[PDB]
Protein backbone atom coordinates (compact mmCIF):
# COMPACT_ATOMS: atom_id res chain seq x y z
CA UNK A 1 0.00 0.00 0.00
CA UNK A 2 1.76 3.11 1.33
CA UNK A 3 5.34 3.21 2.58
CA UNK A 4 6.62 4.86 5.74
CA UNK A 5 9.54 7.30 5.88
CA UNK A 6 12.48 6.26 8.09
CA UNK A 7 15.59 8.35 7.37
CA UNK A 8 18.07 8.07 10.23
CA UNK A 9 20.93 10.39 11.19
CA UNK A 10 20.50 12.78 8.28
CA UNK A 11 22.03 16.26 8.36
CA UNK A 12 21.02 19.50 6.64
CA UNK A 13 23.14 22.64 6.34
CA UNK A 14 21.63 25.61 4.52
CA UNK A 15 22.40 29.33 4.25
CA UNK A 16 25.58 28.83 6.25
CA UNK A 17 23.74 27.25 9.20
CA UNK A 18 23.89 23.75 10.69
CA UNK A 19 20.14 23.23 10.82
CA UNK A 20 20.04 19.44 11.32
CA UNK A 21 22.81 17.30 12.83
CA UNK A 22 22.13 13.54 12.92
CA UNK A 23 18.34 13.92 12.97
CA UNK A 24 15.75 11.21 12.38
CA UNK A 25 12.74 11.57 10.07
CA UNK A 26 9.94 9.11 10.95
CA UNK A 27 6.68 9.64 9.03
CA UNK A 28 4.16 6.80 9.28
CA UNK A 29 1.63 6.71 6.46
CA UNK A 30 -1.84 7.82 7.51
CA UNK A 31 -0.75 9.77 10.59
CA UNK A 32 -0.93 13.55 11.00
CA UNK A 33 2.22 15.25 12.26
CA UNK A 34 2.54 18.81 13.51
CA UNK A 35 6.06 20.19 13.24
CA UNK A 36 6.78 22.84 15.89
CA UNK A 37 9.92 24.73 16.84
CA UNK A 38 11.38 28.22 17.24
CA UNK A 39 11.49 30.65 14.34
CA UNK A 40 14.44 30.30 11.98
CA UNK A 41 15.45 26.80 13.08
CA UNK A 42 14.81 25.01 9.77
CA UNK A 43 11.17 23.93 9.50
CA UNK A 44 10.56 25.33 6.01
CA UNK A 45 14.02 24.16 4.93
CA UNK A 46 13.20 20.63 6.10
CA UNK A 47 9.91 20.64 4.17
CA UNK A 48 11.62 21.96 1.03
CA UNK A 49 14.34 19.31 1.25
CA UNK A 50 11.67 16.62 1.59
CA UNK A 51 9.75 17.92 -1.43
CA UNK A 52 12.97 18.23 -3.44
CA UNK A 53 13.91 14.66 -2.48
CA UNK A 54 17.29 16.08 -1.52
CA UNK A 55 16.83 13.70 1.40
CA UNK A 56 16.49 10.08 0.31
CA UNK A 57 12.71 9.60 0.31
CA UNK A 58 10.78 6.59 -1.08
CA UNK A 59 8.60 7.21 -4.15
CA UNK A 60 5.39 8.37 -2.46
CA UNK A 61 3.37 11.15 -4.06
CA UNK A 62 4.46 14.18 -2.04
CA UNK A 63 3.21 17.77 -2.32
CA UNK A 64 4.48 20.90 -0.59
CA UNK A 65 2.17 23.90 -0.84
CA UNK A 66 3.07 27.43 -1.96
CA UNK A 67 1.54 30.44 -3.70
CA UNK A 68 -0.32 30.03 -7.00
CA UNK A 69 0.41 32.01 -10.16
CA UNK A 70 -1.44 35.13 -11.24
CA UNK A 71 -2.96 35.03 -14.77
CA UNK A 72 -6.39 35.30 -16.36
CA UNK A 73 -7.32 31.81 -15.13
CA UNK A 74 -10.46 31.62 -13.00
CA UNK A 75 -9.95 30.26 -9.48
CA UNK A 76 -11.88 26.96 -9.79
CA UNK A 77 -10.01 26.30 -13.04
CA UNK A 78 -6.64 26.58 -11.33
CA UNK A 79 -8.00 24.03 -8.85
CA UNK A 80 -9.55 21.63 -11.34
CA UNK A 81 -6.40 21.02 -13.37
CA UNK A 82 -17.73 13.01 -13.17
CA UNK A 83 -16.38 16.41 -14.15
CA UNK A 84 -19.48 17.86 -12.47
CA UNK A 85 -18.46 16.11 -9.25
CA UNK A 86 -14.88 17.38 -9.52
CA UNK A 87 -15.97 20.97 -10.20
CA UNK A 88 -18.40 20.78 -7.28
CA UNK A 89 -15.59 19.54 -5.03
CA UNK A 90 -13.27 22.36 -6.12
CA UNK A 91 -16.00 24.96 -5.55
CA UNK A 92 -16.78 23.45 -2.13
CA UNK A 93 -13.14 23.75 -1.07
CA UNK A 94 -13.02 27.31 -2.40
CA UNK A 95 -16.22 28.35 -0.61
CA UNK A 96 -14.80 26.84 2.57
CA UNK A 97 -11.73 29.08 2.23
CA UNK A 98 -13.85 32.21 1.77
CA UNK A 99 -14.64 32.31 -1.98
CA UNK A 100 -18.14 33.41 -2.94
CA UNK A 101 -19.42 32.52 -6.44
CA UNK A 102 -17.98 35.74 -7.92
CA UNK A 103 -14.55 35.20 -6.35
CA UNK A 104 -14.78 31.62 -7.53
CA UNK A 105 -15.23 32.65 -11.16
CA UNK A 106 -12.78 35.55 -10.73
CA UNK A 107 -9.46 35.56 -12.62
CA UNK A 108 -6.51 34.77 -10.40
CA UNK A 109 -4.99 38.19 -11.35
CA UNK A 110 -7.64 40.17 -9.45
CA UNK A 111 -6.62 38.59 -6.11
CA UNK A 112 -4.06 39.79 -3.59
CA UNK A 113 -1.21 37.57 -2.44
CA UNK A 114 -3.05 36.05 0.51
CA UNK A 115 -6.03 35.06 -1.60
CA UNK A 116 -3.68 33.45 -4.12
CA UNK A 117 -2.15 31.48 -1.24
CA UNK A 118 -5.69 30.35 -0.41
CA UNK A 119 -6.23 29.32 -4.05
CA UNK A 120 -3.06 27.18 -3.85
CA UNK A 121 -4.25 25.70 -0.55
CA UNK A 122 -7.46 24.66 -2.29
CA UNK A 123 -5.32 23.03 -4.98
CA UNK A 124 -3.29 20.80 -2.72
CA UNK A 125 -6.41 19.87 -0.75
CA UNK A 126 -8.18 18.99 -4.01
CA UNK A 127 -5.32 16.82 -5.30
CA UNK A 128 -5.40 14.70 -2.13
CA UNK A 129 -1.77 13.49 -2.20
CA UNK A 130 -0.40 10.63 -0.12
CA UNK A 131 1.84 13.05 1.81
CA UNK A 132 0.64 16.65 2.02
CA UNK A 133 2.96 19.19 3.63
CA UNK A 134 1.55 22.52 4.79
CA UNK A 135 3.78 25.37 5.98
CA UNK A 136 1.85 27.48 8.50
CA UNK A 137 -1.45 27.15 6.59
CA UNK A 138 -3.64 29.10 9.05
CA UNK A 139 -1.16 31.93 9.67
CA UNK A 140 -2.66 34.27 7.05
CA UNK A 141 -6.23 32.95 6.93
CA UNK A 142 -9.17 34.60 8.63
CA UNK A 143 -11.15 32.86 11.35
CA UNK A 144 -13.89 31.52 9.06
CA UNK A 145 -11.31 29.88 6.79
CA UNK A 146 -9.48 28.36 9.77
CA UNK A 147 -12.76 26.98 11.13
CA UNK A 148 -13.53 25.33 7.80
CA UNK A 149 -9.96 24.06 7.30
CA UNK A 150 -9.79 22.54 10.79
CA UNK A 151 -13.14 20.81 10.27
CA UNK A 152 -12.08 19.58 6.82
CA UNK A 153 -8.66 18.23 7.82
CA UNK A 154 -10.19 16.24 10.67
CA UNK A 155 -11.68 13.97 7.99
CA UNK A 156 -8.38 13.67 6.13
CA UNK A 157 -7.31 10.05 5.69
CA UNK A 158 -3.84 10.43 4.12
CA UNK A 159 -0.54 11.59 5.59
CA UNK A 160 -0.14 15.18 6.80
CA UNK A 161 2.93 17.18 7.83
CA UNK A 162 1.95 20.63 9.09
CA UNK A 163 4.24 23.34 10.42
CA UNK A 164 2.20 25.58 12.69
CA UNK A 165 2.09 27.68 15.84
CA UNK A 166 -1.73 27.55 15.87
CA UNK A 167 -2.34 25.56 19.05
CA UNK A 168 -6.04 24.77 18.65
CA UNK A 169 -5.49 23.72 15.03
CA UNK A 170 -2.65 21.39 16.07
CA UNK A 171 -4.74 19.98 18.93
CA UNK A 172 -7.74 19.29 16.70
CA UNK A 173 -5.91 17.86 13.66
CA UNK A 174 -2.62 16.23 14.66
CA UNK A 175 -2.07 12.72 15.99
CA UNK A 176 1.69 13.29 16.46
CA UNK A 177 3.99 16.19 17.31
CA UNK A 178 7.56 16.61 16.04
CA UNK A 179 9.63 19.17 17.96
CA UNK A 180 12.66 20.76 16.29
CA UNK A 181 15.09 21.13 19.19
CA UNK A 182 18.90 21.19 19.31
CA UNK A 183 19.16 20.55 15.56
CA UNK A 184 17.17 17.33 15.97
CA UNK A 185 13.61 16.05 15.66
CA UNK A 186 11.89 14.75 18.80
CA UNK A 187 8.70 12.71 18.52
CA UNK A 188 5.60 12.72 20.72
CA UNK A 189 2.50 10.59 20.23
CA UNK A 190 -0.57 12.79 20.62
CA UNK A 191 -1.52 16.36 19.85
CA UNK A 192 0.15 19.53 21.13
CA UNK A 193 -1.38 19.14 24.62
CA UNK A 194 0.40 15.81 25.00
CA UNK A 195 3.65 17.27 23.65
CA UNK A 196 3.64 20.16 26.12
CA UNK A 197 2.90 17.81 29.01
CA UNK A 198 5.74 15.46 28.04
CA UNK A 199 8.18 18.28 27.25
CA UNK A 200 7.67 20.21 30.49
CA UNK A 201 7.99 16.93 32.40
CA UNK A 202 11.23 16.17 30.55
CA UNK A 203 12.64 19.58 31.47
CA UNK A 204 11.71 19.24 35.15
CA UNK A 205 13.47 15.86 35.29
CA UNK A 206 16.56 17.16 33.46
CA UNK A 207 16.86 19.90 36.09
CA UNK A 208 16.59 17.37 38.92
CA UNK A 209 19.22 15.07 37.36
CA UNK A 210 21.61 17.98 36.81
CA UNK A 211 21.24 19.03 40.45
CA UNK A 212 21.82 15.51 41.78
CA UNK A 213 24.87 15.24 39.50
CA UNK A 214 26.42 18.44 40.85
CA UNK A 215 25.64 17.50 44.46
CA UNK A 216 27.31 14.11 44.05
CA UNK A 217 30.30 15.81 42.42
CA UNK A 218 30.64 18.19 45.37
CA UNK A 219 30.36 15.24 47.76
CA UNK A 220 33.09 13.33 45.90
CA UNK A 221 35.37 16.37 45.94
CA UNK A 222 34.80 17.18 49.62
CA UNK A 223 35.47 13.62 50.79
CA UNK A 224 29.12 12.97 29.14
CA UNK A 225 28.53 15.66 31.76
CA UNK A 226 25.11 17.31 31.92
CA UNK A 227 24.36 21.01 31.52
CA UNK A 228 21.84 23.12 33.39
CA UNK A 229 18.60 23.29 31.37
CA UNK A 230 17.42 26.59 29.93
CA UNK A 231 14.48 28.61 31.22
CA UNK A 232 11.92 30.35 29.01
CA UNK A 233 9.70 32.57 31.17
CA UNK A 234 7.39 34.80 29.13
CA UNK A 235 4.89 36.95 31.03
CA UNK A 236 2.68 39.21 28.90
CA UNK A 237 1.03 40.89 31.91
CA UNK A 238 -0.39 44.36 31.30
CA UNK A 239 -0.91 46.83 34.17
CA UNK A 240 -4.49 47.03 35.37
CA UNK A 241 -6.09 50.41 34.57
CA UNK A 242 -7.58 52.66 37.25
CA UNK A 243 -11.36 53.21 37.19
CA UNK A 244 -12.76 55.18 34.25
CA UNK A 245 -16.13 56.89 34.06
CA UNK A 246 -18.28 56.13 30.98
CA UNK A 247 -18.51 56.67 28.09
CA UNK A 248 -15.38 54.66 27.24
CA UNK A 249 -15.14 54.34 23.45
CA UNK A 250 -17.76 54.26 20.71
CA UNK A 251 -18.60 54.88 17.07
CA UNK A 252 -21.79 56.89 16.53
CA UNK A 253 -23.47 56.94 13.12
CA UNK A 254 -20.09 56.27 11.53
CA UNK A 255 -19.85 55.98 7.75
CA UNK A 256 -16.45 55.31 6.22
CA UNK A 257 -14.98 54.25 2.90
CA UNK A 258 -11.87 54.80 0.85
CA UNK A 259 -11.74 57.31 -1.99
CA UNK A 260 -13.54 56.08 -5.09
CA UNK A 261 -14.89 52.93 -3.41
CA UNK A 262 -18.22 51.85 -1.98
CA UNK A 263 -18.24 52.54 1.78
CA UNK A 264 -17.15 49.75 4.11
CA UNK A 265 -19.40 50.93 6.96
CA UNK A 266 -22.65 52.91 6.92
CA UNK A 267 -24.45 54.32 9.97
CA UNK A 268 -22.31 52.23 12.31
CA UNK A 269 -23.01 52.29 16.06
CA UNK A 270 -20.61 50.30 18.24
CA UNK A 271 -19.35 50.86 21.78
CA UNK A 272 -17.30 49.11 24.45
CA UNK A 273 -17.15 48.90 28.24
CA UNK A 274 -14.04 48.64 30.40
CA UNK A 275 -14.56 44.87 30.70
CA UNK A 276 -15.34 44.23 27.03
CA UNK A 277 -13.83 41.19 25.33
CA UNK A 278 -14.54 41.66 21.62
CA UNK A 279 -13.33 39.55 18.70
CA UNK A 280 -14.02 41.07 15.28
CA UNK A 281 -14.56 38.33 12.69
CA UNK A 282 -15.28 38.21 8.97
CA UNK A 283 -13.49 37.25 5.77
CA UNK A 284 -10.33 39.15 4.90
CA UNK A 285 -11.04 42.24 2.84
CA UNK A 286 -14.33 42.99 4.63
CA UNK A 287 -12.87 45.80 6.75
CA UNK A 288 -11.82 44.41 10.13
CA UNK A 289 -8.54 46.37 10.22
CA UNK A 290 -10.39 49.47 8.99
CA UNK A 291 -12.82 49.08 11.90
CA UNK A 292 -9.93 48.85 14.37
CA UNK A 293 -8.31 51.96 12.87
CA UNK A 294 -11.62 53.81 13.21
CA UNK A 295 -11.76 52.74 16.85
CA UNK A 296 -8.25 54.12 17.46
CA UNK A 297 -8.93 57.41 15.64
CA UNK A 298 -6.18 56.91 13.05
CA UNK A 299 -8.93 56.86 10.40
CA UNK A 300 -11.46 59.70 10.38
CA UNK A 301 -15.11 58.93 9.56
CA UNK A 302 -16.70 60.35 6.44
CA UNK A 303 -19.89 60.83 8.47
CA UNK A 304 -20.72 60.35 12.13
CA UNK A 305 -17.96 60.36 14.69
CA UNK A 306 -15.84 58.34 17.08
CA UNK A 307 -16.03 59.47 20.71
CA UNK A 308 -13.85 58.27 23.57
CA UNK A 309 -13.13 59.40 27.11
CA UNK A 310 -10.55 62.16 26.85
CA UNK A 311 -8.45 60.29 29.44
CA UNK A 312 -8.68 56.93 27.64
CA UNK A 313 -5.28 55.52 26.68
CA UNK A 314 -5.29 53.03 23.81
CA UNK A 315 -2.64 50.39 23.20
CA UNK A 316 -2.76 49.37 19.54
CA UNK A 317 -1.02 46.45 17.83
CA UNK A 318 -0.76 45.61 14.15
CA UNK A 319 2.01 44.16 12.01
CA UNK A 320 2.64 47.30 9.96
CA UNK A 321 3.39 49.34 13.09
CA UNK A 322 6.01 46.72 13.98
CA UNK A 323 7.86 47.70 10.80
CA UNK A 324 7.54 51.35 11.89
CA UNK A 325 8.79 51.79 15.48
CA UNK A 326 12.09 53.70 15.74
CA UNK A 327 14.34 51.67 13.47
CA UNK A 328 17.78 53.04 14.38
CA UNK A 329 17.38 52.60 18.15
CA UNK A 330 17.82 49.46 20.21
CA UNK A 331 14.72 48.09 21.97
CA UNK A 332 16.23 49.17 25.29
CA UNK A 333 16.74 52.73 24.03
CA UNK A 334 13.29 52.65 22.44
CA UNK A 335 11.53 51.86 25.72
CA UNK A 336 13.74 54.12 27.87
CA UNK A 337 13.31 57.16 25.61
CA UNK A 338 9.63 56.54 24.91
CA UNK A 339 8.56 56.15 28.54
CA UNK A 340 11.44 57.47 30.72
CA UNK A 341 11.98 53.96 32.09
CA UNK A 342 15.03 53.05 34.18
CA UNK A 343 17.32 50.65 32.36
CA UNK A 344 16.48 47.66 34.57
CA UNK A 345 12.74 48.18 34.05
CA UNK A 346 13.15 48.31 30.27
CA UNK A 347 15.31 45.17 30.41
CA UNK A 348 12.81 43.19 32.49
CA UNK A 349 9.92 44.36 30.28
CA UNK A 350 11.67 43.34 27.06
CA UNK A 351 12.69 40.03 28.62
CA UNK A 352 9.28 38.97 29.88
CA UNK A 353 7.68 39.64 26.48
CA UNK A 354 10.10 37.14 24.94
CA UNK A 355 13.01 39.23 23.63
CA UNK A 356 16.22 37.38 24.44
CA UNK A 357 18.95 39.39 26.16
CA UNK A 358 21.33 39.43 23.17
CA UNK A 359 18.66 41.21 21.09
CA UNK A 360 18.21 44.07 23.58
CA UNK A 361 21.27 45.83 22.12
CA UNK A 362 20.58 45.25 18.40
CA UNK A 363 19.21 48.07 16.28
CA UNK A 364 15.48 47.52 15.77
CA UNK A 365 15.88 47.55 11.97
CA UNK A 366 18.00 44.38 12.26
CA UNK A 367 15.38 42.51 14.29
CA UNK A 368 13.02 39.90 12.88
CA UNK A 369 9.27 40.34 12.60
CA UNK A 370 8.63 38.31 15.74
CA UNK A 371 11.21 40.30 17.71
CA UNK A 372 9.64 43.56 16.51
CA UNK A 373 6.19 42.28 17.51
CA UNK A 374 7.51 41.51 20.99
CA UNK A 375 8.97 45.02 21.25
CA UNK A 376 5.53 46.38 20.32
CA UNK A 377 3.85 44.30 23.02
CA UNK A 378 6.39 45.62 25.54
CA UNK A 379 5.61 49.17 24.40
CA UNK A 380 1.89 48.51 24.87
CA UNK A 381 2.63 47.37 28.43
CA UNK A 382 4.59 50.58 29.03
CA UNK A 383 1.75 52.74 27.68
CA UNK A 384 -0.45 51.59 30.60
CA UNK A 385 -3.52 51.34 28.35
CA UNK A 386 -7.19 51.20 29.21
CA UNK A 387 -8.06 49.42 25.93
CA UNK A 388 -5.97 46.86 24.03
CA UNK A 389 -6.72 46.77 20.28
CA UNK A 390 -4.86 43.86 18.68
CA UNK A 391 -4.96 43.19 14.92
CA UNK A 392 -3.64 39.66 14.34
CA UNK A 393 -1.42 39.55 17.45
CA UNK A 394 -0.40 35.88 17.09
CA UNK A 395 1.03 35.95 13.55
CA UNK A 396 4.67 36.28 14.66
CA UNK A 397 4.46 34.72 18.15
CA UNK A 398 5.21 31.20 19.31
CA UNK A 399 2.64 29.10 21.15
CA UNK A 400 4.12 29.80 24.59
CA UNK A 401 3.83 33.55 24.04
CA UNK A 402 0.28 33.16 22.70
CA UNK A 403 -0.61 31.26 25.88
CA UNK A 404 1.03 34.04 27.91
CA UNK A 405 -0.98 36.62 25.95
CA UNK A 406 -4.20 34.75 26.70
CA UNK A 407 -3.40 34.55 30.41
CA UNK A 408 -2.56 38.27 30.40
CA UNK A 409 -5.83 39.16 28.67
CA UNK A 410 -7.67 37.10 31.29
CA UNK A 411 -5.92 38.99 34.11
CA UNK A 412 -6.20 42.41 32.42
CA UNK A 413 -8.79 44.75 33.96
CA UNK A 414 -9.17 46.88 30.82
CA UNK A 415 -11.00 46.26 27.56
CA UNK A 416 -9.71 44.11 24.69
CA UNK A 417 -10.73 44.20 21.02
CA UNK A 418 -8.96 41.60 18.88
CA UNK A 419 -8.91 40.36 15.30
CA UNK A 420 -7.46 36.86 15.33
CA UNK A 421 -7.61 33.47 13.63
CA UNK A 422 -6.28 31.71 16.75
CA UNK A 423 -9.29 29.77 18.03
CA UNK A 424 -7.61 28.85 21.32
CA UNK A 425 -6.84 32.51 22.07
CA UNK A 426 -10.35 33.67 21.16
CA UNK A 427 -11.89 30.89 23.25
CA UNK A 428 -9.76 31.04 26.41
CA UNK A 429 -10.25 34.83 26.62
CA UNK A 430 -14.05 34.36 26.45
CA UNK A 431 -14.35 36.79 23.55
CA UNK A 432 -17.77 37.90 22.38
CA UNK A 433 -17.78 37.60 18.60
CA UNK A 434 -18.87 40.45 16.32
CA UNK A 435 -19.00 39.83 12.56
CA UNK A 436 -18.40 42.54 9.98
CA UNK A 437 -21.28 42.35 7.50
CA UNK A 438 -23.94 44.48 5.81
CA UNK A 439 -21.60 47.50 6.02
CA UNK A 440 -21.96 47.21 9.80
CA UNK A 441 -21.08 44.99 12.78
CA UNK A 442 -23.41 42.29 14.14
CA UNK A 443 -23.19 40.52 17.50
CA UNK A 444 -23.08 36.72 17.70
CA UNK A 445 -25.05 36.00 20.88
CA UNK A 446 -23.43 32.68 21.72
CA UNK A 447 -19.97 31.30 22.32
CA UNK A 448 -17.19 30.44 19.88
CA UNK A 449 -18.62 26.96 19.22
CA UNK A 450 -21.95 28.51 18.23
CA UNK A 451 -20.16 30.73 15.71
CA UNK A 452 -18.19 27.73 14.44
CA UNK A 453 -21.38 25.74 13.87
CA UNK A 454 -22.89 28.83 12.22
CA UNK A 455 -19.97 29.21 9.79
CA UNK A 456 -20.13 25.53 8.87
CA UNK A 457 -23.93 25.61 8.56
CA UNK A 458 -23.71 28.47 6.07
CA UNK A 459 -21.47 26.24 3.91
CA UNK A 460 -23.50 23.04 4.17
CA UNK A 461 -20.70 21.40 6.18
CA UNK A 462 -21.22 18.95 9.04
CA UNK A 463 -19.30 20.00 12.15
CA UNK A 464 -17.29 17.06 13.48
N1 LIG B 1 16.70 32.66 1.40
C1 LIG B 1 17.47 32.69 2.51
N2 LIG B 1 18.63 33.38 2.55
C2 LIG B 1 19.41 33.41 3.65
N3 LIG B 1 19.10 32.76 4.79
C3 LIG B 1 17.97 32.03 4.89
C4 LIG B 1 17.07 31.95 3.73
N4 LIG B 1 16.04 31.17 4.09
C5 LIG B 1 16.25 30.78 5.37
N5 LIG B 1 17.40 31.29 5.84
C6 LIG B 1 17.95 31.08 7.20
O1 LIG B 1 17.95 29.68 7.51
C7 LIG B 1 17.49 29.48 8.85
C8 LIG B 1 16.27 28.55 8.82
O2 LIG B 1 15.31 29.03 7.87
P1 LIG B 1 13.82 28.42 7.79
O3 LIG B 1 12.96 29.46 7.12
O4 LIG B 1 13.88 27.01 7.27
O5 LIG B 1 13.43 28.34 9.36
P2 LIG B 1 11.93 28.30 9.94
O6 LIG B 1 11.72 29.59 10.68
O7 LIG B 1 11.78 26.99 10.68
O8 LIG B 1 10.99 28.27 8.62
P3 LIG B 1 9.53 28.97 8.51
O9 LIG B 1 9.51 30.14 9.46
O10 LIG B 1 9.52 29.39 7.06
O11 LIG B 1 8.54 27.88 8.83
C9 LIG B 1 17.19 30.85 9.43
O12 LIG B 1 18.31 31.28 10.20
C10 LIG B 1 17.06 31.75 8.23
O13 LIG B 1 17.49 33.08 8.52
N1 LIG C 1 -5.41 52.69 2.01
C1 LIG C 1 -6.41 52.09 1.32
N2 LIG C 1 -6.92 52.64 0.20
C2 LIG C 1 -7.91 52.05 -0.50
N3 LIG C 1 -8.48 50.89 -0.13
C3 LIG C 1 -8.06 50.22 0.97
C4 LIG C 1 -6.99 50.80 1.78
N4 LIG C 1 -6.78 49.96 2.81
C5 LIG C 1 -7.64 48.93 2.67
N5 LIG C 1 -8.41 49.09 1.58
C6 LIG C 1 -9.47 48.16 1.11
O1 LIG C 1 -10.52 48.07 2.08
C7 LIG C 1 -11.01 46.73 2.15
C8 LIG C 1 -10.99 46.23 3.59
O2 LIG C 1 -9.68 46.38 4.12
P1 LIG C 1 -9.24 45.82 5.57
O3 LIG C 1 -7.78 45.45 5.53
O4 LIG C 1 -9.74 46.81 6.59
O5 LIG C 1 -10.11 44.47 5.79
P2 LIG C 1 -9.56 43.12 6.47
O6 LIG C 1 -8.82 42.28 5.44
O7 LIG C 1 -10.73 42.53 7.21
O8 LIG C 1 -8.51 43.60 7.60
P3 LIG C 1 -7.05 42.93 7.76
O9 LIG C 1 -6.16 43.86 6.98
O10 LIG C 1 -6.80 42.93 9.25
O11 LIG C 1 -7.18 41.54 7.16
C9 LIG C 1 -10.12 45.88 1.26
O12 LIG C 1 -10.81 45.59 0.05
C10 LIG C 1 -8.93 46.75 0.95
O13 LIG C 1 -8.44 46.51 -0.37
Amino acid sequence: NASDIKLEKFSISAHGKELFVNADLYIVAGRRYGLVGPNGKGKTTLLKHIANRALSIPPNIDVLLCEQEVVADETPAVQAVGAAAAEAKARRILAGLGFDPEMQNRPTQKFSGGWRMRVSLARALFMEPTLLMLDEPTNHLDLNAVIWLNNYLQGWRKTLLIVSHDQGFLDDVCTDIIHLDAQRLHYYRGNYMTFKKMYQQKQKELLKQYEKQEKKLKELKAGELLKRPKEYTVRFTFPDPPPLSPPVLGLHGVTFGYQGQKPLFKNLDFGIDMDSRICIVGPNGVGKSTLLLLLTGKLTPTHGEMRKNHRLKIGFFNQQYAEQLRMEETPTEYLQRGFNLPYQDARKCLGRFGLESHAHTIQICKLSGGQKARVVFAELACREPDVLILDEPTNNLDIESIDALGEAINEYKGAVIVVSHDARLITETNCQLWVVEEQSVSQIDGDFEDYKREVLEALGEVMV
